């Protein structure tokens, strides 16, 4: 049996760190919007819920954790999957005062040399 990637040529390595990011329900929720939705799914090959933007002065910018481009894989323990646009964002909402979001921070590992001393 044999197997193969059968995709695009290119370099994609990047580090994956999961954290838990617990912020505090402001005074209707949080502050900083979404992206998920089998149907509004924000890719192709992802259909989990994600950061689109991030309000200046809401909870996501004063705790300063949370930041755009995170991926929310789950809620308060709530694996989000399978689940719609709407199926998400309220979710969020019964969250409470202690919402727990546990993004996945990834990003792209300069794979190079640098033009510099004798590297030690």
């Amino acid at each position: 049996g044999s197997s193969g990637s059968s995709g695009m040529n290119g370099r994609v390595d990047y580090l994956v760190t999961e954290e838990e990011i617990n912020l505090t329900r402001g005074p209707s929720g949080l502050g900083f919007n979404i992206v998920g939705g089998t149907d509004q799914q924000y890719v192709s090959n992802d259909s989990g819920i994600y950061v689109s933007r991030i309000k200046e002065n809401g909870a996501a910018a004063l705790d300063g954790r949370l930041q755009e481009g995170d991926k929310i894989l789950s809620v308060n323990g709530q694996d989000l999957k399978n689940l719609l646009h709407q199926d998400a964002v309220d979710l969020f909402r019964n969250a409470g005062y202690a919402v727990s979001l546990r993004v996945q921070h990834r990003l792209q590992v300069q794979n190079g040399p640098i033009s510099g001393p004798s590297s030690g």
